[PDB]
DNA sequence: CACCCGGTCACGTGGCCTACA
DNA sequence: GTGTAGGCCACGTGACCGGGT
């Protein structure tokens, strides 16, 4: 019953960026952003970043170390 | 033909590919001193995220939470 | 030095949506 | 209606560590 152990394969990598995915989501609905509107608002946070950014260079500026 | 309308977006796409890299780190450093030790190139990404979440969740707090 | 290793990073593909002319 | 260039996002590869036994 070939069952090769190559398994250096496609559990190994989603895992990862799969991680990114939800710290990512904190932010962009955390950050008032410009992400437009059309059919129930399903687009994402490359529409963020946009805006992302801004209030933390402006929260750690004027107060935070 | 149907020439090169998606081989220009090869180029166009590192495009925001290095949105993704330098709106990388650029943004993810003016919060906490990390070090992931570099070289004539080196990683970086992930962490600042995950720890840029908790002062996220701070001063995010910010009107005090 | 020896390689089997996870780890993570990018960069190059498609596909799925959306407006405009 | 009637297709353009464009938006993003999801997966792949393949560099390249660091590191064990």
């Amino acid at each position: 019953m070939d069952e090769k152990r190559r398994a250096q394969h496609n559990e190994v990598e989603r895992r990862r960026r799969d991680k990114i995915n939800n710290w990512i989501v904190q932010l962009s609905k955390i950050i008032p952003d410009s992400s437009m509107e059309s059919t129930k608002s399903g687009q994402s946070k490359g529409g963020i970043l946009s805006k992302a950014s801004d209030y933390i260079q402006e929260l750690r500026q004027s107060n935070h170390r």
